[PDB]
């Protein structure tokens, strides 16, 4: 079996019911972040071509996704933090334009 490295939270707080996260979170700069639910899975869609990522629970209202093979760093883990009607995507927040609001 794979060696273990503690790179996920061991004792995370549970998520809310998954319906709570679903919606279209607006942003003028990056365009909307669309969060949808299918067969137990939250997904994040970004851009005009609907580039889509599975959201994996991390801790509390924070999820992660893994970057695509088009990225400089495919498979790197990126945080998606939900708080009320906001979604913060750390990948897009370098100039503080990474909050999306539904
Ligand atoms: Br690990
Ligand atoms: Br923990
Ligand atoms: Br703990
Ligand atoms: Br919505
Ligand atoms: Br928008
Ligand atoms: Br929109
Ligand atoms: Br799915
Ligand atoms: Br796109
Ligand atoms: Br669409
Ligand atoms: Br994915
Ligand atoms: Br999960
Ligand atoms: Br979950
Ligand atoms: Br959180
Ligand atoms: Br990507
Ligand atoms: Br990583
Ligand atoms: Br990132
Ligand atoms: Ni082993």
């Amino acid at each position: 079996s794979n060696a273990v490295g503690k790179q996920s939270p061991a004792n995370p707080a549970p998520s809310r019911p998954l319906n709570d996260y679903v919606g279209v979170y607006a942003n003028d700069y990056w365009g909307p972040a669309t969060v949808t639910y299918h067969d137990g899975q939250l997904r994040l869609s970004l851009g005009p071509k609907n580039q889509t990522f599975d959201l994996t629970h991390w801790d509390g209202d924070t999820f992660t996704f893994t970057l695509s093979t088009e990225n400089a760093l495919p498979g790197s883990i990126s945080k998606a933090t939900f708080a009320g009607d906001t979604l913060n995507l750390e990948y897009y927040d370098a100039d503080k334009l990474g909050t999306f609001t539904r």
